[PDB]
């Protein structure tokens, strides 16, 4: 047997098809098993009109053997592109071995793996093309575009292995993929599903700020469109037309890393926040509120 | 040597260029030599113009070693892509080694390998993606629009490796490629190859249904948008609206299934027709038709 | 490790960032260190505007460490799309391996490099999928379309690897890449750096020909749109609507090897140049002029 054809196979009992039914349309996808209790991490827009009219959707979850049951979801986040549903009392789970993501290298060999019940369903292969990229995503109904900071691979993600695993050479879960491919890294995977499990919701921080990107030789980063008014940001300090070159401890290339940026700090705690106004380098404060003050 | 550099040279003097030309027209593309009396197997939009046009159009086959010899048309089949042509008295010919594709698995290592000697050759590397995946083709002239139960790979199959092979890491043919790439399998091309050698033509089951895609929570599948008349299918009783859920042992998922399911039928025998019918489930028996009654 | 990961980090230091700026761009793509003393591989199409605007344009190089050193212009030549550029005072620098793309067979696996610390930088794997494939490029600003004789990879050449080294399995520059995917030969690159070092820049043959391609049953190759005159063309007795078929020892199949034909001719020296008139097969004897004079 081949090197791939092994991995994928140990893998294959540990994704799922995902598909999202009602009178006039119909969604599939894929997931992954992270919970012998029944717990199946997609991503968001897989499922997305599915929770914004609950009233008219049904999602069911398809196993390897074929089998169907009903999936309830528990919660979702449009902002990583991460949702987590339930099936109850199913026995017998291969649950998928969760890696670490912080460990890949670049030139890492991957694997792309989609539902192998699934309709479009692929299995691809590439490797490790970038780490820690920022990368644009549109959100599927009313939800949210957003940017993961994302593992890139030129392995194809496609609508046939999205919301499946990104998977090592040791058949170990580093990442899910969302549909020059990209993937959402494991560690931040495990993070947010662990808040979506406990919390069925979980909070982010907000500055306020809208960004468009610039690039020049005085200045380059993320240039200020908007400050909402009583926002963290117009409280301590920023004015419009203000190109931001670090949020924290990281430095912001453009708009894209910016909301990634953002997204890193610390709700409460005060936040040194570098621009570049009419030429002066001007450092200012700011303590990042949450999106969801009654989910905090 | 690298593996993939071993088993490409393996194969390279099995596979030929096959080009088609006019007073005002040039058409390329690649073939395999799977028999040492001269037979070459391509895909049949290579040729096509050629066969409907064989008073101004006339195809060549060059080889490996830049030898020019005439090529005449066996036979051809657009509802598989496939074609059977025939150089005279080539001696010392390297014959392709073929394989059995209900060998092949998911994550398979794969060579997408074209002609060395064509104008745009490649050779592509990729893994076996997915397997019995119906997938749409377009009919080069007056050719018809088909659909293929084909391999998946990500390895790329462009105008530069189409009608080569797809093949093992045991040089092995394992499918031909048609211009995200898919193949005919070898099963399939052995046994088209096979009755166009003898016969000069293959004959297919026919029902006289045209189809289109429907996927809800009623019923997903195949839904019939028209019922020829005097064919097989208004006399086993199928109506229009109705939704094709299985034929014979196989199930459709949609209409590109669809195809493909009555084709795998035999002539003259009764077969199961199952359909949802304003929510009824009702089975229906069916005979299928030959497509060319006086080559039956 | 990885074997591809192994191989990476091995050229990593090798490969640098190259950025052009102004009060209102900003250009970024990927160089290789081919020289201790400083000189710096890229293609022209990364630097084209500070060439063509070097009032207003700042070429920078950036480390691997993260060092930002400023960068001179050497030479381009957008006839390759090749550029030289120095450094100066640097120390313990890591320079590249070259190769010999002679020795590169078809299937040899392949990694596309770009800089580390780019913006979209980006690290693909392939194999070779042609060689001396001819290929058309576009000029970037005022800069000349042009066509190469290429080393084609199903690896992903991007805005992310261009100018990056293309890499074999002993962690050798074979290829400079170019933005399916191609990269300039080595050994051409090696000649067309070794004379903008020494001259600043490089002079190529012309011969005051234009081609478009054609391809029947008559004579396929470059049919000539238009001969400028006093040119070595028109004194050697070429006409228009002729179809070259041969220029010196290498046949021409369309327009693109034409290009690529003419510039491995010798200046000054007679060359027989081939060519299918109204059914006539003449060849004609020609000497290529060079296209820069006071540079020759």
């Amino acid at each position: 047997a081949g090197r791939f054809t092994k991995v994928a196979a140990a893998v294959a009992d540990s994704v799922v098809t995902i598909e999202s039914v009602s009178d006039q349309e119909g969604m599939q996808g894929s997931g992954v098993i992270v919970d012998g209790r029944g717990y199946i991490v997609t991503n968001n827009h897989v499922i997305s009109e599915a929770a914004n009219n609950p009233s008219q959707f049904k999602t069911t979850v398809v196993f390897n053997d074929g089998k169907e049951v009903p999936a309830n979801l528990v919660g979702r986040d449009p902002k990583t592109d991460l949702a987590v549903l339930k099936v109850d009392n199913v026995d017998n789970l291969t649950v998928a071995r969760l890696g670490d993501s912080s460990k890949v290298r670049v030139g890492d060999e991957v694997l792309a793996v989609g539902a192998p019940l699934g309709l479009r369903s692929t299995v691809t292969q590439g490797i490790v093309s970038a780490l820690h990229r920022p990368v644009p995503l549109s959100g599927e109904g009313s939800d949210t575009d957003t940017v993961i900071d994302a593992i890139q691979t030129d392995a194809s993600i496609n609508h046939g292995n999205s919301g499946g695993p990104l998977i090592d050479m040791d058949a170990q879960v580093i990442g899910i993929n969302t549909a020059l491919g990209f993937a959402i890294p494991v560690n931040e995977m495990k993070l947010v599903a662990n808040s979506l499990i406990k919390d069925g919701k979980i909070v982010h921080p907000t500055l306020g700020i809208s960004t468009r990107s610039v690039s020049n030789a005085i200045a380059s980063g993320a240039q200020v469109a908007n400050v909402k008014a009583g926002s963290p940001a117009q409280k301590g300090g920023i004015l419009e037309n203000d190109v931001i070159v670090k949020v924290g401890n990281r430095a912001v290339a453009d708009s894209d890393e910016f909301v990634v940026a953002v997204r890193q700090l610390a709700i409460g705690q005060d936040a040194p926040i570098e621009v570049v106004r009419e030429g002066r380098h001007v450092t200012l404060t700011v303590k990042p509120d949450p999106d969801s003050t009654l989910e905090h």
